[PDB]
C-alpha cells in the first residue's frame, strides 16, 4: 500500500515512521523543512507539493492544524488523486468541517473517514493511539490494515463526523473532571483532609476517574502524574484549550446547553494565556484567579 | 464482640442499619420521635424506648442517624449527660464539617468517645450491609468501633481526624454532581451532533472521561439497562439528597474560603432542579439541557 501523509508535524512524523516500519510505501508533504527532513530520515519520500505526494497513493492521510487547512488541502489534491483513493483525516477539527470535507472527497469518488486520535506524541511514537472513526463500516475495514500499525485502539463511532463528535464530547467531560478533581483536592486541604486520604476515598468511590487515578493534580498519591514532575505534559493546556474551542463551536452550531463544559472552556482559555506549556492538571493552581 | 447499642434515628437508613446489628447478635436500644419509624425498627428486634435519654442510659455505643447538623447537636445536648462515661458515640449522619467538629468536641467535653462516620450506599446499601463508612476521629476509637460497624458495612475507611469522614464524603459527592451534569451535557450534545447514545457510551467508557455517572448511572435509556433513566428516573440517589450534599459542600467552601467554580455552579444547577424534581434521581438533571 502506498500512503501519502500530508502533515508531518509532532504527530504526523512518528505516525508515518510506524507506517514505514509496517512495510508501507510512504510519500509525504509538510511546509516546514525541518519536519520534512526528519520524516525523510525515517524513510518517507517527501515531495515539494501535496498534489505530488498524492499522485501515486492508495491512501491519503491528513494531520493538519485546522478545518480550513484540511479543506484547502482536499481541494488542492483531490483532482490529483486516483479514483477510489481512501482519504483518512486524522486531524482534530469541527464536526461541521469534518462532514463538509467528507462530502467533498466522496463527490470525487474517493472513500473518506474522519479518524481523529487521542494519546499525543507519546502514543504516536509508541503506536498506541486511539482512533475514533466516522464513516462507512466497509471503508473502515479497508482502512484497518493502515490504521493498525499506528493504533492501540480503533473505534467506529458512526457516520461521517462521529469520530470528531465522540472525541470532542469525551475531552469536554475530561476538562470538567480535571477541574472538579482539582477543586476537591484544594477543598480537602483547607478542611484538614490529607491528599492521600482523599485520593484513597475518591478512587474507591463514585467520584473516581482518570483525572485523579492517573492524572492526580497533587504530588504523592500517583508518583508518575505530571504534578510530581513540574506539570510537564502529559496533555498540555494548549491542546486541551484547542479541544474545548472545538467543543464550544459544536455547542454554538447545535444550540446546545452545556453550562459546565462552557465554564471549563472559559477556565482553560484564561489558564492557557499564562501556562499553555503545562499539563492541563496544573489548573489546580489557577483557581484563585477565579476567586470572587 | 456482642455489645449494647443505642440507635437514635430509625428512618430509611437507620431502620435497616439497626436490623443488621440485631441480626449480628447485638442488643439494640432504639429511639426515633416518629412512631412509625420506631414501630418498623421494633418489628425487626430493636427495643424501642420512650426517649433518647432512656435508650442511651445503658449503652456501650450510641449511633445517630439524623437529618441535619442542627438535629445532631440537639440530640447530643439532650443525651450526653444521660450516657455512661466513656460511651462511644458514632455519628453516621451526613452533616457539615463544621457541625461535625462542634458535636465531636461537645461529646468529648462530656467524657464520651466520638467518631464521624457518614455513609454512602443509600437504603439498598443499608439493607444489604454494603455501606461505605468514611470515618473521622482517633485510630484507637475506630479500632473499638470496628466490630459494631462491620455488620452494617461493605467498606470502612479511616479518613483522618474528627470531621475528615464528612470532608471526604462531601468532596467526593461534589465531584459526582459535577460529573453527572457533565455526562448529561455530553449525551445531549452528542444527540444534537448525530452521535448515537450507544456510541458515545462505548467511547467515553473506554476513554479518559469514564466515571460512575456514565458507566453505572448513564442518563439516557439504553446503554446501561439497570440505570435510573430506564426506570423513569426513580432513585437511585435522589435530587433532594444530592442538593443536600451540595448545600454541605457550599458550607465547606464558605467556611474555608476555597474557590470551587464548577462545584458551586453544580450546586446552583441542582438547587434549581430540586425545586420541582426533588423526587427524581439526580441523573434526571439531563432534562434541563433539552428543549
Ligand atoms: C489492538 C489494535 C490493533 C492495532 C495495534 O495494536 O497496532 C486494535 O485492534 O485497535
Ligand atoms: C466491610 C467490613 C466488613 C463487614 C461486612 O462485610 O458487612 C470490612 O470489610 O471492613
Amino acid at each position: 500500500t502506498t500512503i501519502a501523509f500530508l502533515g508531518l508535524g509532532n504527530m504526523g512524523a512518528p505516525m508515518s515512521a510506524n507506517l514505514v516500519g509496517a512495510g508501507h510505501v510512504v510519500r509525504g508533504f509538510d511546509p516546514a523543512p525541518t519536519a520534512a527532513s526528519g520524516a525523510a530520515a525515517h524513510g518517507v519520500a517527501v515531495f515539494r507539493s501535496a498534489p505530488e505526494a498524492v499522485a501515486e497513493a492508495d491512501v491519503v492521510i491528513t494531520m493538519l492544524p485546522t478545518g480550513e487547512v484540511v479543506r484547502r488541502c482536499y481541494t488542492d489534491v483531490l483532482a490529483a488523486a486516483r479514483p477510489a483513493t481512501l482519504f483518512i483525516d486524522s486531524s482534530t477539527i469541527s464536526v461541521t468541517d469534518a462532514r463538509e470535507v467528507h462530502a467533498l472527497a466522496e463527490s470525487h469518488g474517493m472513500l473518506q473517514l474522519d479518524a481523529p486520535v487521542s494519546g499525543g506524541v507519546k502514543g504516536a511514537a509508541a503506536a498506541t493511539l486511539a482512533f475514533m472513526v466516522g464513516g462507512d463500516e466497509s471503508t473502515l475495514r479497508r482502512a484497518r490494515p493502515v490504521l493498525e500499525p499506528m493504533a492501540g485502539k480503533i473505534i467506529h463511532c458512526g457516520a461521517a463526523g462521529a469520530g470528531q463528535a465522540a472525541k470532542v464530547c469525551n475531552n469536554m467531560v475530561l476538562a470538567v473532571q480535571q477541574i472538579a478533581i482539582a477543586e476537591a483536592f484544594v477543598l480537602a486541604e483547607k478542611l484538614g483532609l490529607s491528599a492521600q486520604s482523599l485520593f484513597d476515598v475518591i478512587t474507591g468511590a463514585t467520584g473516581n476517574c482518570w483525572a485523579v487515578h492517573t492524572n492526580c493534580p497533587v504530588p504523592g498519591p500517583v508518583p508518575t502524574s505530571p504534578a510530581n514532575n513540574d506539570f510537564k505534559p502529559g496533555f498540555s493546556t494548549a491542546l486541551m484549550n484547542k479541544d474545548l474551542g472545538l467543543a464550544m463551536d459544536a455547542v454554538a452550531a447545535t444550540g446546545a446547553t452545556a453550562p459546565l463544559g462552557s465554564h471549563a472552556a472559559d477556565i482553560y482559555a484564561k489558564f492557557a494565556a499564562d501556562h499553555a506549556d503545562l499539563d492541563f492538571s496544573a489548573v489546580i493552581h489557577t483557581l484563585r484567579a477565579r476567586a470572587d
